[PDB]
């Protein structure tokens, strides 16, 4: 057991400071709530279809958690109200259920976001309306229940144990179980949001794959300025002559290959050398089904013009095709064929990144959330472990403004974005 006093380290100064930041921020997150909630109610009153599950959750633990936290923060440390042991514990218990149910409602939307990406197909099976509607109203309850143990015997006076440095009448471990749901929940909406982030990066540039076999390099100086024209239309290109590749799937993981072979054999018709050992293993490789177009060299005065890219075409034909279009098929010199090899080019990837808008308020939301829990968290798991000073507890006052900011954005992240929400709004004006 302590003294009321040691934990209301604010001056006159850094009292009206505070007041400031708490009436502002909460006055406009009591307000910003109300209308996300008026306008989910005036959507369902008109069309049925769109959710707002994870939209009104987080507008009622936002509006509420705001509301209480306040009206306590101010009271305690303006007005320097002392209140009983477990008085004190239930205006307490009215932060940590909807700061909590707040946090919870975020995992809830991550959870969702991350199994639509994840499993698109498994996704409408596996996440249901009534799967969904138990989902909140279990974090609610869950929620609820870890900030109603102080108030029943899990709390430093009852329990003779360390107390909390920051928290009055609180027990060391109680906190530890808040920071260790609170973070575990928190870190998986940063890997969620990590997870879409990525797999969105991985799609922004389309994988190209140009193997071409040539002799005198004719086929070469014509894979290299096919090469540049698509490297140029923002492909992630990747050049291999045939006499260095692998036959173990070398086109695994490529949205566009092209296989250059250039047309040889004086009595018949004939590939080229270093495409030879690559052509017959084209079963170990994948090519399963795979956008594959063909080119190479050849020459009119011969009898079979450019039968190599036939005859590859033929055996690609048989497995996988998918031929995007019809073989370039260049004389002895692509010199003066320049504009043919760039026009085909052209065409060839006429025939087929990231919604930089969407993934750009997922970066936000990680930015917001690593500034408002990161250090706030921080000086929480310090009085963990160990004691703080006088700068430290004042340092965590400023700190607390900083989830009241949370509070503030989130109806301006989720809600505001809403297009269902955003026309069910315009709804409300005359016609
Ligand atoms: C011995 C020999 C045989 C050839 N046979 C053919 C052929 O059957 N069909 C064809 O279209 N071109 C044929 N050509 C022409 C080649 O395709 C031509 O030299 C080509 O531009 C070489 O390209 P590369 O440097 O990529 O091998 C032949 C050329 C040579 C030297
Ligand atoms: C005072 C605070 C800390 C305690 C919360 C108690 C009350 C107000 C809680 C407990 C049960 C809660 C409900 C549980 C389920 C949901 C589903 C969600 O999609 C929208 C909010 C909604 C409908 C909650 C609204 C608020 C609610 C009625
Ligand atoms: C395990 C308990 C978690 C508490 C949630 C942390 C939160 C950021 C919400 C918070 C809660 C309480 C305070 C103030 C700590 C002061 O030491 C005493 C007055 C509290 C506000 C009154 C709550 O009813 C806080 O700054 C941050």
């Amino acid at each position: 057991f302590m003294d009321i006093e040691c934990f209301m380290v604010l001056n006159p100064s850094q009292q009206l400071a505070i007041a400031v930041l708490s009436l502002t921020l909460g006055t406009f997150t009591v307000l910003e709530n109300l209308l996300v909630l008026c306008v989910i109610l005036h959507s369902r009153s008109l069309r049925c279809r769109p959710s707002y599950l994870f939209i009104g959750s987080l507008a009622v633990a936002d509006l509420l958690g705001s509301v209480i936290f306040v009206y306590s923060f101010i009271d305690f440390h303006v007005f320097h109200r002392k209140d009983s042991r477990n008085v004190f514990l239930f205006k307490l218990g009215g932060v940590t259920a909807s700061f909590t149910a707040s946090v919870g409602s975020l995992f809830l939307a991550a959870i969702d976001r991350y199994i639509s990406i994840h499993r698109p197909l498994a996704y409408k099976r596996i996440v249901t309306r009534p799967k969904a509607v138990v989902a909140f109203c279990l974090m609610w309850t869950i929620a609820i229940v870890i900030a109603v143990l102080p108030l029943l015997g899990w709390n430093c006076e009852k329990l003779q144990s360390v107390c909390s440095d920051i928290f009055p009448h609180i027990d060391k471990t109680y906190l530890m179980f808040w920071i260790g749901v609170v973070s575990v929940l928190l870190l998986f909406i940063v890997y969620a949001y990590m997870y879409i982030l990525w797999k969105a990066h991985s799609h922004a540039v389309a994988k190209a794959l140009i193997v071409y076999g040539s002799t005198t390099g004719n086929t070469e100086y014509t894979a290299e300025t096919i090469a540049r024209e698509l490297a140029d239309a923002g492909y992630e290109v990747d050049s291999r002559d045939a006499a260095s590749v692998e036959a173990g799937g070398l086109f695994e993981g490529f949205d566009l290959v092209l296989l250059g072979c250039s047309t040889w054999g004086d009595d018949s018709i004939e590939l080229q050398d270093d495409f030879i050992p690559l052509f017959d293993s084209l079963e170990e490789t994948g090519a399963q089904g795979r956008k594959v177009a063909c080119f190479g060299c050849g020459d009119s005065s011969w009898e079979y013009f450019c039968g190599a890219v036939d005859a590859i075409e033929e055996k690609l034909k048989n497995l996988g095709a998918e031929i995007v279009q019809d073989g370039l098929r260049i004389d002895g010199d692509p010199r003066a064929a320049r504009d043919d090899i760039v026009g085909w080019a052209h065409d060839v990837r006429g025939a087929i990144r990231m919604d930089i808008e969407l993934a750009k308020t997922l970066v936000l939301i990680l930015v917001v959330l690593i500034i408002c829990w990161g250090p706030l968290l921080a000086i929480m798991v310090y009085d963990v472990f160990g004691k703080m000073n006088k700068l430290i507890k004042t340092v965590f006052a400023f700190c607390s403004m900083l989830c009241l900011l949370n509070s503030t954005v989130n109806p301006i992240i989720y809600a505001l974005r809403s297009k269902d929400l955003r026309h069910a709004f315009r709804s409300m004006f005359p016609s």
